[PDB]
């Protein structure tokens, strides 16, 4: 019946993921998503990684769904002059395209805001206005290194290791999300719009709090009591590496599960929750270890804490890691099996809740892309195919005012070219 | 001057960090956040580790900046009663308590609905109501385990890794966000609240969608032409860890910079992108390698894509992560350091930018946090202490109308009890 930015107008002027990420959400939300995109070759995703020859790639199938897209060179004059017409009729532009890229075509915040005061205008960059790196190129494992992630993720003995989520792409797409909207909250009241900035080594080092929640810990007190050099190994200037340890106030391990020597996610995720640990004995047989004086508090196990997970293992390296759950989840206990992308992209469940969805793509057929991940009980959104390039060039210049003739007189013109 | 939601009054019925991490930014957005937190011990993070005795721990402070908090037993008849008059004059409550928790008490979704139309009601979970393990209870890595993380990130042949930037923490709390911005807008037009739902599974699967692109991918040719065990290894049914690759359709790796031996951050994080080969072969000293057939293309430097991180690695040993960059970047090369948290906790431009921020807590004096990670151009948020266990119970009893004597009377026979 009705959707939260029904009505709104947005203007997807990205590439890669960041950017299309944040956009792709706005569509799902409502919002009429028009991606400017140039001539011929589009957004750089429609070619990498394709899996069939001449279709859009998956990159771009499960980035772009639900928008509309017109193909226009904003270098030209023309291409310029329909944008500005577009960002007349806009509620929000959002670009990520390399430091200074927009400017430089004359779409400079200053700009947009005269054409149109009450556009809010959202723009991801790799760093900040005021970072040595502003100018720098970011892909999203540059933003994992500059955001403490690389640093702090990994085995202390093992180099820095980056993280399959996307910390840097999707997740800086999402925080620049959560600024649209509440630019469009505010404009309520002021009604103006405003510019609204996010980058890629901000939303790594969001996520990275707790890390610098440690680090002060550790310039405070010289050790970290929970991590797995306390209190055996060494504390540096630096937060460590801690390898599968929990990273809050519940000690846990990445537990062998049966067949890990050869599948390597024949795992789960084991948590030592210390108001559970009563429980936690009894699962695994050491009912002794109850009101033994050197288990019955976390402070007690955490230098012998490995010696407890190597217990605890001894169970799960037995059994099929769904049933090692199904077993210690009876006990209260904070567990889960490492599923692969395949048991994902099976699941009946994550199909029933709409979290993995099946799109119907022209010239494809059908793929699954994650879908709406958070779930709300006033409207669903209907995830759709992703458009083809300049599938709606014609659509959107005619919304402009642009007649027949006109429109083909700017292909013809652009053909000749 | 103003906030995009001066006004909102949000119920903060939240611990640990995902539910807490959602309403510190709520408060950041200018709402009235009233965190309601059991009498006499509050939210676990206010104990969990402290660097300080008797006074909260940083886990608390960084996660509960500009709060207000009121002790309140919700498993009383009068705790009950107060807290049906928040939610008559709130806006949005937030809540992440254990599966079936806040029903347990009487306030179901149904019920919640009944005092206030109007209400916005954000629950996080570990997973899906239609999960087969919708009651199970789930810290961080239980999630990123659950969501795909732990099985693509690490290394081939060693086990799934934990990330440690918060996939199933803050990062669910900033995907609630999301969802409550948009009803937010959608009550708008609605005049109606609803409930918004997010799992942390599911948060940390909008974060690995990338992987679920690659799982298709695999599916449908039996390997990935990007992947580290291209072409020399071997894939099996799933997506595989793959080290330090690039992630996307640009290849790359954590390279070793001088003083790697001792220093675990003494490394970088560079990215050979596709239409800046040659700067990259100039970069490095290599101009042959501009038209060698080998080299010239992605595709032809796949196969042997390690001998070539091989060779950079050869220059990037030898400098300072920090030069190598200021090196690299000339040439357009994206690439960072993988910056320690030592290092972001003393960065200028991020202290300039407002992304580390430091507050001064009472009791304790100056912290340090991560400040409200994109930037507006309309309002700047003020970062301010957490507060003190019941700090605010008496002045928010007094704007629900209770008398001083009625505040006094409650405190004194909760005190006798
Ligand atoms: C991802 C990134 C590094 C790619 O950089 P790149 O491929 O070298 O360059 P871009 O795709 O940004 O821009 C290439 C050209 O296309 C141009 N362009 C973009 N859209 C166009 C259009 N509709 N018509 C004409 N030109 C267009 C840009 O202006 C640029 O031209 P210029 O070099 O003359 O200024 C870069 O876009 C970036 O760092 N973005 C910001 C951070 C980010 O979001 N990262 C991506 C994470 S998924
Ligand atoms: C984090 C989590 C596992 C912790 O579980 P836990 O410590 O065993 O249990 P909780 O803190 O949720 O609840 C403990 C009790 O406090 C009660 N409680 C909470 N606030 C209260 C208040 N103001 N007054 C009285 N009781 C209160 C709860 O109802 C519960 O009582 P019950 O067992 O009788 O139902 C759990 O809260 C959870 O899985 N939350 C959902 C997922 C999530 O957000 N995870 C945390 C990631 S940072």
């Amino acid at each position: 019946l009705s959707t939260p930015l029904q009505g709104i107008k947005v203007l997807d002027f990205t590439g890669v993921q960041s950017g299309p990420s944040c956009t792709q959400m706005l569509a799902w939300f409502g919002a009429d998503v028009i991606k400017i995109e140039r001539p011929g070759v589009g957004d750089v995703t429609r070619h990498q990684l394709r899996d069939i020859p001449d279709i859009d790639a998956l990159y771009f199938t499960m980035l772009n769904s639900n928008k509309r897209s017109i193909e226009l060179n904003t270098k030209t004059a023309e291409g310029k002059e329909v944008m500005e017409k577009l960002i007349r009729e806009a509620d929000i532009l959002v670009e990520n395209f390399h430091p200074g890229a927009i400017d430089h075509m004359g779409f400079t915040w200053e700009h947009i805001q005269e054409i149109n005061p009450r556009l809010i205008f959202g723009s991801i960059k790799g760093f900040d206005e005021c970072s040595p790196y502003v100018n720098v190129k970011a892909y999203e494992n540059v933003a994992q290194a500059a955001g403490g992630a690389a640093s702090t993720t990994g085995f202390w003995d093992g180099p820095p290791l980056v993280s399959a989520a996307a910390l840097g792409d999707s997740n800086t797409g999402m925080h620049l999300l959560i600024g649209l909207l509440a630019a469009l909250l505010h404009r309520e009241k002021t009604g103006r719009g405003q510019r609204v900035t996010m980058s890629m080594q901000d939303a790594v080092l969001n996520l990275c709090r707790v890390k610098l929640r440690d680090q002060q810990r550790l310039d405070k007190l010289g050790y970290l009591e929970e991590y797995p050099q306390y209190p055996n190994g060494t504390f540096g200037d630096a937060v460590p590496r801690g390898g599968n340890a929990g990273g809050g106030g519940q000690p846990g391990w990445i537990l062998k599960c049966k067949g890990w020597e050869t599948d390597p996610n024949a795992y789960i995720y084991f948590t030592i929750q210390e108001q559970n640990w009563e429980n936690t004995c009894k699962a695994i047989g050491k009912p002794e270890w109850i009101t033994d004086p050197a288990y019955s508090t976390a402070h007690a196990r955490q230098p012998h804490i490995f010696d407890i997970f190597a217990e605890i293992e001894k169970y799960t390296v037995t059994i099929d890691k769904h049933e090692a759950v199904a077993y210690l989840t009876q006990f209260d206990i904070p567990c889960a099996p490492v599923l692969s992308m395949k048991e994902i992209s099976l699941d009946p469940s994550l199909r029933q809740s709409g979290s993995v969805v099946e799109v119907e793509q022209p010239l494809r057929g059908k793929y699954l892309t994650v879908g709406c991940p958070m779930k709300f009980s006033a409207f669903t959104p209907d995830i759709k195919a992703a458009p083809l390039l300049g599938e709606h060039t014609a659509a959107v210049l005619q919304e402009l005012g642009y007649s027949d003739d006109e429109i083909a007189a700017m292909k013809q013109n652009h053909a000749i070219e």
